[PDB]
């Protein structure tokens, strides 16, 4: 088998409440990914975000991202793919990840809990186009699902997530009893997160770039992380604290 591995919760912004990207704190980011070797990362920036609309046509439309290059429609930092995404806020107030083409996310409603999950399913099945939907930190506090039979439906992976390695085996067996892969995902909102947990994945044929497609395409995904990924996640949080 081959092999990629892909931080698949990414945040370009450090808030909602942010107009304009911060471009050198995103160049932070993908620096901090170069080195930890990641082979791509999942923009799945909150889509309610203030600047969202101008972050996703700056990466991935006008190319604006100092140092990024685009080929055939990939962006690359340093090697490092950047595939579109966005978090959704769902009417159970659960977050789910959206990995699908550009045009499809540019479409999306954009209010906080502006779908359910049987109608974002829905609307994205209705499209003719590849899509992957993920469960982001469900056991996290204020974002716990009421139905987690409905989850099983309409989801396809289930993210164990950095800020709560802790409870890890509760995603796992969650996503066991839904028969679903997992993914790893850092949520990081900052360039000492990324990373923190990662999603690998076999790619099928020769050795080449992963494309955004690639990934959404994908299965028999799963999660990794170290014994020293908390504490990515407790100096990012001492990080956000000192910008206050
Ligand atoms: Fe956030
Ligand atoms: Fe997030």
């Amino acid at each position: 088998m081959n092999r990629k591995v892909v931080d698949t919760h990414v945040h370009l912004l450090l808030s909602k409440k942010q107009r304009v990207p911060d471009w050198a704190a995103i160049k932070r980011m993908l620096d901090v990914a170069k080195v930890d070797e990641l082979d791509a990362l999942c923009v799945t920036e909150h889509i309610e975000a203030d600047g969202y609309q101008t972050l996703m046509e700056g990466l991935f439309v006008e190319n604006r991202l100092p140092g990024g290059d685009q080929h055939a429609g990939r962006l690359t930092y340093q090697g490092v793919a950047i595939f579109p995404g966005a978090e959704l806020e769902l009417a159970n107030r659960t977050n789910v990840g959206v990995h699908t083409d550009l045009e499809g996310l540019l479409a999306l409603d954009r209010a906080p809990g502006a779908y359910t999950l049987e109608r974002l399913h829905a609307v994205l099945e209705q499209r003719g186009r590849p899509f992957k939907l993920v469960a982001h930190h469900i056991f996290w506090p204020g974002k716990t699902c009421d139905d987690l039979q409905a989850l099983g439906r309409y989801v396809n992976a289930i993210e164990v997530p950095a800020k709560d390695l802790a409870n890890a085996q509760n995603y796992v067996a969650l996503a066991e009893t839904l028969a679903l892969d997992t993914t790893g995902g850092s949520d990081a909102h900052t360039f000492i997160q990324v990373g923190a947990c990662r999603t690998a994945f076999e790619l099928p044929g020769s050795v080449r770039d992963c494309t955004a497609q690639d990934w959404i395409s994908s299965r028999q995904t799963s999660h990794l992380f170290t014994a020293q990924s908390p504490r990515l996640v407790v100096m990012s949080n001492i990080y956000r604290q000192s910008l206050m």
